């Protein structure tokens, strides 16, 4: 048997923990050594041992109640008594996908699922994973950017550039939140002060992006250094609107493959690749689109840790490819064991 | 008292112990209560509690016979029993500064000196340090940048993109690498070819860089939010060359400030805060200048956590400011608690 430990929850974790029992279930007891490592919103690590039948409901996991050891020995050592072979991160902290578990892993030398410190972290920074977006030649939305040191001293300043630049309406961003706390839709300068001013109580730098009415494509990637792209997705809407959240009851309603010409679906997948390697991606990531009605593609972010419940995009697209989602979990410990194998080979040949 | 743990060492040390002597001898025993965590090779943590008098030799130090609890414990509690006020990490390994303990800080929520995970991260892989300095303005040398998956595929196609866009000689650099290992200097597609392959050992992507003969000038760089430059210095040497590693005895032969015209060295000062900037720097950055001797400026690279004994440029550069060593050590111990507590306002802000 491999030796797996499944991380969720995190520094709220309905979803998380959804996720983890979807994940769990999802796993071949015979082939695998499972234990779990629940992250309470308080920040304790919480262990549980050795998963070896189906999680029928969250009362079975021990959750907050597990055994409370330090951090360290937590993840140094399988219930088994072995090293283990991935550790599978599924967490929705900011601690989450923003580099700061995998840097914690990288310290402690224990192989990992997923994106690495660098990917994880400039794919949670709006600016940067634009910045390298824009430098890879990926289209986007027009946008400007500054840190409010910046907009201290040339508020006049700067909203000439927006005028100038985009055009209205236009959305105000925090570049380093996970969550839409802070994001809003302007249509003139009156607004978008209000907004700039608004957003910094909960950042210290922006963006400022021009508006578009689209269509939002996603397509999944997997892989390491020759990733694979799945055929496009679309989360099935009548009217475009920024919800600002899920509000319909019930399952999401994809469409997978998406309703979209076979040119621009093949567009949208080598897109997906060059995506993936402007950030450096490990092991996954989803490339989400803004796609007009009349065809016109901007990518509009990645997601370095999509949703991964058995009904989620990410994993939906890849069955589309033929790719179950047992199939699809044991791919990305293989490619968290290949890339964690690489770095001995470097940090041997480096001597 | 406030408390202090200072982490040194790393997964070679001699630089990083003899810094953390430096730094110990410099913190005022009276105003802090001093703990130091030393990483060996093997990456075992050893603590040492309470340094209490000046550290005249490294066998005063426990180092590897430190007290060998799990990293939880290590750095959740401070020998006097209240937690840590700030951690400085004076690391050597890749671990030092690739923004990895830096991700293991945050997980921990245990403030610290210096640059955060994306900007450690950034500063550590070459190629997106020098998007993020394109994007925002600053000049650098002509270069070429790609996966080893491109050049599997497209050498051929690669070689002659760079003889249109750069002149030999040039560089070949992984972009990975804290370290010299795998550089070299190529003045024909022949050279380069072999220099390309040869680099490939110890990376999966490289950078090509256009050669320049210049001076080596540095900027450094102090602060948070409104950070300050000091005048530039110079390592004085007759003759431009890349050593690949300090060949001569002794002391560095440094010049502060360099022998450059006064409006160059302004020049210099407000390139060092835009590359602070660009990578999104806290704390503290070095900015490391080539100038040639028609005063032409390009930024090199910069320096997350720069060379830091008494005589090194870092602090020197600040000497010559007015900033005694022990008065900038207690500024970068200022600036963590402030980075620090400013994110609990954001983190609560948030609801």
């Amino acid at each position: 048997k491999e030796n797996i430990c499944i991380v969720f929850g995190g520094k709220e974790h309905e979803v998380s923990i959804l996720t983890a029992q979807n994940v769990l279930n999802a796993i071949d007891k015979d082939k695998y050594h499972v234990d779990i490592i629940y992250i309470t919103n308080d920040g304790d690590w919480r262990k549980q041992n050795n998963i070896t039948a189906e999680i029928k409901s969250t009362d079975e996991l021990h959750l907050e109640n597990g055994e409370a050891l330090e951090i360290s020995q937590l993840l140094k050592e399988s219930s088994s008594g072995q090293p283990y072979d991935a550790v599978f991160p599924l967490l929705h902290g900011p601690n989450g996908e923003d580099g700061t578990i995998q840097g914690l892993f990288e310290v402690l030398d224990v192989p990992y699922v997923g994106n690495g410190v660098l990917s994880a972290a400039s794919s949670m920074d709006k600016l940067v994973m634009k910045q390298l977006f824009e430098h890879r030649g990926l289209p986007q939305l027009p946008y400007i950017s500054f840190l409010r040191s910046e907009y201290e001293k040339y508020e006049h300043n700067i909203l000439k550039l927006v005028n100038d630049k985009l055009n209205y309406p236009v959305f105000v961003k925090p570049a380093n939140l996970g969550s839409s706390v802070g994001i809003s839709k302007c249509n003139n300068e009156a607004e978008l002060k209000e907004g700039i001013k608004e957003a910094f109580q909960f950042d210290r730098k922006l963006v400022i992006e021009q508006g578009v009415n689209a269509r939002e494509i996603e397509v999944a990637v997997l892989g390491n250094d020759y990733p694979e792209a799945t055929w496009p997705g679309e989360v099935v809407k009548d009217v475009a609107f920024y919800d600002y959240k899920k509000y319909k009851d019930g399952k999401v309603q994809l469409q997978i493959p998406a309703d979209l010409d076979e040119d621009v679906q093949l567009t949208l997948r080598n897109m997906a690749l060059e995506a993936f390697k402007a950030t450096d991606c490990s092991g996954l990531v989803r490339a989400d689109f803004f796609v007009t009605e009349d065809n016109q593609i901007y990518i509009n972010e990645t997601n370095a840790m999509p949703g991964f419940t058995a009904f989620s995009m990410y994993p939906k697209l890849w069955e589309n490819m033929g790719l179950s989602y047992p199939e699809l979990i044991t791919k990305l410990i293989e490619l968290a064991k290949e890339r964690h194998q690489d770095k001995q080979k470097n940090k041997y040949k480096i001597d």
